[PDB]
């Protein structure tokens, strides 16, 4: 059952959508909206997963796995409008560490080597110089310190261009700053460095050794590309939600009431009533027993909150946008394109117990954090069944306090203990990994653990199980990674290609957008941003794709935060939170979360600790 | 000035729209056609260009060097209807080696290590050993043996699946032969090679030495993948024009005539008038002064012979399509993105001199083939001076004779006098090294010698220099290649990125479509090209675009004669010429060619030569 016609219509469930409607709700009265998704779920690319599987130790109980399919950290600043989100939506008490790194432990694979992050510090950085033909200026430095001193050069040479440094100050760093007279959004990131005089092989070192290749291989330009790279210092503190990221989503929907939102209606082009002032979106319906239906409502205002892609094809097919003016619509088309469309993927490989611990490999324990590889890998990062104890310990070690012995040795039998509930690990990589996977999924039969109801009782349903080849390639790569002769079957599987498709015979449920954007070259994003809020007369375009924090929650929430504005006057979440407050939402997230940090380690680690 | 209505339209002046009209006109009586061409220039992705240069050697003299923006090299078997398209043009007489190796003298570097065929030959291929973490099982042979070892463990699996090897075994090969199970077009060659248990290091290194990674990278599948490896043997004797491949359409147009074809003439749509069941075409002309201009026509019969790209264009904008049925319309445009588009590129350097020869490097020096390696370069094929006595010289060499020290002598004047005359090197890549280019390219001032019309009275029009960035980083890999500090400025430039392009802001002179295809994964390329010989009634598409030999003009002119059969009742050219002439075009192309090469050795090389 349709709406005949709603004060503002929202096309698209992800993030952006979702947000927009509880922010018109709730601080604008307008309650005449509905939200028009094309999938059979909300939340678009955030995507957890929660598995219970059988208890099926010595000793009908269930396990629960907490995984992601989509988005999976966030930080306590520069994400003030995401962290105002949580505090108002009462979600900061679930906030859990997520961790970056084991000791030095983690693994990398590069050049046919396989060793960890200590290994490579050994010898002045020694490894990197015998498996890259360095040059003599390139050796002894380790390898991610390379884009840190081409960073502080970048800052040096621009003195007319700051503690916490947020999407202002990377928008003025790539619009402003400049190399050899160029600015950094008329680069690409490999030609910036090979300019500065570094070798290929160190540059082929730099991205395969940072896991995500797309910054310098992909048409994205410079300045956007350090945006990325230097979100990942070593003493990051990622946070992340136990039953994962899906929290914030579904905490939106019971907000926003499942009778406004419409799924599996996906908006196929939108015309303007010339008479009555309102725009006309045609529509195409399955319902719950799968038949089809093809309908047609109006709508005073229009929300758009879609990516780069699915904001082309409405443009295509849509008489408001044909119907516009031949220069208009191309300059409008034009800067469409402005923003790159960044594949990314992630494959789960779920086991009953993890193998990649010191008892199963011999070698010093994996914990948290990416393994890179320069294999189609690109990055594995592990997952653990939940555990209140283990995120105390977690906790305590996020103050990177001393621990006496005892507390020590209680941390051990702690970082131990998980290798016996179940685990899993995610394949996560981009540009240019994917086609690997991607032919690999596709191409013949789907991979199943025998007796796959004996453990795992419902099977969520937004898992795509990985083709039979994507697991037997990933348990080469992973003896390899790992070290090991010994990689178990999974025992569940999911597969997900972040990669927007243009073909008509694929089903609903494999039909996903581009993971990620980035500012193309030549791109001046403060005009492309400001022009996509209202391009036509109340209608509006709001998300990631074009934000000035792409690739991350944030990003969708300041760039709907400017429709907000532009169109219904509700200033920015994060400033409506300070003056509702006294505070800020970056201060008021961490006090409240060292309070629960603060418990939960005198409960499960130090009884006796002090902050 | 724009007819009425004709009754056949042609859009597209390239090879396909070219070679159409000439088999209508001159087999069909069909004279009432006429080309429309978007660009200011006929012939598509064949672009050649001769430079005068002035003479400026001591001693108002020109000295006339040839080069290819695009399409290069040709064979005498496997291209049968371009044989036969050459012999009734009677261009054979022009017809000139195309030389693919120095003895084992060209150029080599991989993992910043530069090194000449015969070094990589030394101590059972020792060198690629010790560049790549090779399996043991991959070392001690020469890395283009690989895909050949494994081209022939592909056909002793599948015996159910000759002695020239053309479009019918290419198409049977890889929609007949499977690996585990699954026929080669289901598989990328990229997860072949994996699954067939390589290293990625030894996969690495084949993508890197064989100067063209899409092969493995681009979402191309296996089968078609392989017809280009294997179209490049050690033994191959490429021929091409004296003054370019452009000769080939030159002389089409000729003998089709400049008032057929309309240049600067984009078709914009086509919509179908049920009344007098005429196709309707709405275009838009420049003429002369500059000053645009949108018209309309019917035509009986629309011949399409255009790429992926521009058919998709088309096929958006064009009621005849849009009022298509759902089903169909969906069907089609899925089958239009059964091909995959293939960036490539070539910036031509030209040099008064040429510096890599012995003279001027101190090493063996270099002359005819690629200089692969794995920089963004890909691979480097040099260019000289036009001169009689330089292709007898190469004539001989084809001929695998033994001179005698007399004729030995005379032959090493003849390859060191090049050096001195001017001369050109390309850079051609794909896939992987594009964007490198691309961005360079696009940013900062353009490339201009000083003084540039006291050499080179006229500058082409074709020509669009490089950027002074481009020329920049050009320079340097041109040293690190040829391992010699001197490499001088070139007198003159030109770049040429074959990628399609969808911004309006891009002028006509530099809007250029994608440079081949080839066939992706999960296509049936049998009925691909056969529902898009005639999808609609009296439209017909044709090109190499989707072809059965994808990269080459004679995929254009099978995919065109297909049209011309269908459509028209004319059997294939070869067919045609053997029935005429009472043998193949093959056999004569070859008897034709032994005899001018026979008496071009006799008069420059040894007057006493034998057959
Ligand atoms: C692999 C991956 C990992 C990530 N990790 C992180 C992370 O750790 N931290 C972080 O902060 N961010 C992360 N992100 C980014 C985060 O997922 C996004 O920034 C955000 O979720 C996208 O918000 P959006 O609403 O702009 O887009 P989407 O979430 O993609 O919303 C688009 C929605 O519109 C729907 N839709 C499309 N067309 C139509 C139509 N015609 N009609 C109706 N509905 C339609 C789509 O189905 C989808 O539901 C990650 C993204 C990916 C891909
Ligand atoms: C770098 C490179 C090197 C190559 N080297 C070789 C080689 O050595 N040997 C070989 O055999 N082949 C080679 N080829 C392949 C060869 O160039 C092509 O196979 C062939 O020339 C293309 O023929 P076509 O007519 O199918 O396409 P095109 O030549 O591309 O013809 C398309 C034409 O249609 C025009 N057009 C497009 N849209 C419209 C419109 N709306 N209205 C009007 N006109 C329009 C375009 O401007 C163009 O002129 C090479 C190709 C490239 C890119
Ligand atoms: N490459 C990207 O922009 C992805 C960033 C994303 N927030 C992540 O966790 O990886
Ligand atoms: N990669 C391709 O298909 C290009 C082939 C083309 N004939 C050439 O000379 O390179």
């Amino acid at each position: 059952s349709i709406p005949k016609e709603v004060k503002v219509a929202i096309v698209g469930a992800g993030m952006s959508g979702l947000y927009s409607a509880w922010r018109l709700q709730s601080e604008a009265n307008v309650g005449d909206l509905a939200i028009f998704e094309r999938s059979d779920r909300t939340g678009g690319r955030l995507d957890s997963d929660l598995i219970e599987f059988k208890d099926n130790r010595a000793g009908g109980s269930t396990i629960t796995v907490k995984e992601e399919q989509g988005g999976m950290r966030f930080l306590f600043e520069g994400m003030d409008d995401l962290m105002a989100l949580f505090l108002k939506l009462g979600l900061e008490d679930q906030i859990v560490p997520f961790p970056m790194n084991s000791g030095g432990n983690n693994r990398l694979y590069f050049r046919g080597t396989s060793f960890s992050v200590n290994d490579a510090e050994q010898d002045d950085y020694h490894i990197w110089s015998a498996l890259y033909n360095l040059d003599p200026s390139e050796q002894g430095v380790n390898p991610k310190d390379i884009i840190n001193v081409v960073f502080n050069r970048i800052l040096q040479v621009n003195p007319q261009f700051p503690e916490v440094r947020g999407p202002e100050f990377w928008q003025n760093f790539r619009l402003q700053c400049q190399w050899q007279g160029e600015p950094l959004y008329n680069w690409s990131l490999w030609d910036l460095l090979t300019d500065m005089g570094y070798s290929q092989e160190c540059i082929t070192m730099l991205y395969r050794v940072l896991g995500f290749n797309g910054t310098f291989l992909s048409k994205m330009n410079a300045g956007v590309a350090y945006q990325l790279l230097e979100d990942f210092p070593a003493d990051v503190e990622f946070r992340t939600f136990k039953d994962g990221f899906s929290t914030l989503p579904n905490a939106l929907v019971d907000k926003i009431g499942k009778d406004k939102i419409h799924l599996q209606t996906s908006i196929d082009s939108i015309a303007f009533d010339k008479a009555d002032s309102k725009y006309v979106l045609k529509y195409t319906k399955i319902d719950q027993s799968g038949q089809v239906s093809e309908g047609k409502f109006k709508a005073e205002k229009v929300i758009l909150g879609l990516p780069r892609l699915a904001l082309e094809k409405l443009f295509i097919a849509s008489d408001a946008f044909k119907q516009l003016p031949k220069k208009r619509r191309d300059e409008l088309w034009d800067t469409l394109q402005s923003t790159s469309n960044q594949p990314l993927l992630k494959i789960n490989l779920y086991y009953d117990t993890a193998w990649w611990g010191t008892g199963m490999t011999g070698r010093p324990a994996v914990s948290f954090g990416p393994n890179f590889a320069d294999l189609p890998t690109g990055s594995v990062y592990p997952f653990y069944a939940l555990n209140d104890e283990l995120a105390a310990a977690l906790m305590y070690d996020e103050r990177h306090a001393t621990p006496n012995p005892d507390t020590q040795h209680k941390l051990d039998g702690i970082d131990a203990a998980k290798y016996a509930r179940p685990a899993a690990l995610t394949i996560y990589c981009d540009y240019l990994n994917i086609n690997f996977w991607s032919a690999l999924q596709n191409k013949g039969e789907l991979y199943h653990h025998p007796h796959e109801s004996e453990l795992v009782e419902s099977i969520p349903s937004d898992i795509f199980p990985a083709s039979e080849a994507v697991v037997q390639q990933a348990t080469q790569f992973f003896k390899d990674i790992f070290n090991t002769h010994y990689v178990p079957q999974p025992t569940l599987t999911s597969a997900r290609i972040w990669e927007g498709n243009v073909n008509f015979n694929v089903p609903e449920n494999l039909q996903f957008g581009f993971g990620v954007h980035q500012w193309a070259i030549g791109a001046n994003d403060k005009e492309v941003i400001e022009d996509l809020v209202e391009p036509l007369p109340n209608l509006f375009t709001c998300g990631e794709a074009y934000s000035d924090y792409q690739g991350w929650v944030e990003g969708a929430l300041r760039s709907t935060d400017l429709v907000l504005q532009k169109g219904f006057g509700l200033a920015p979440l994060s400033e409506v939170y300070e003056q509702d407050q006294g505070r800020s939402s970056s201060e008021a997230i961490q006090i409240a979360y060292r309070k629960i940090s603060n418990k939960m380690i005198m409960e499960y680690i130090d009884p006796n600790f002090s902050p």
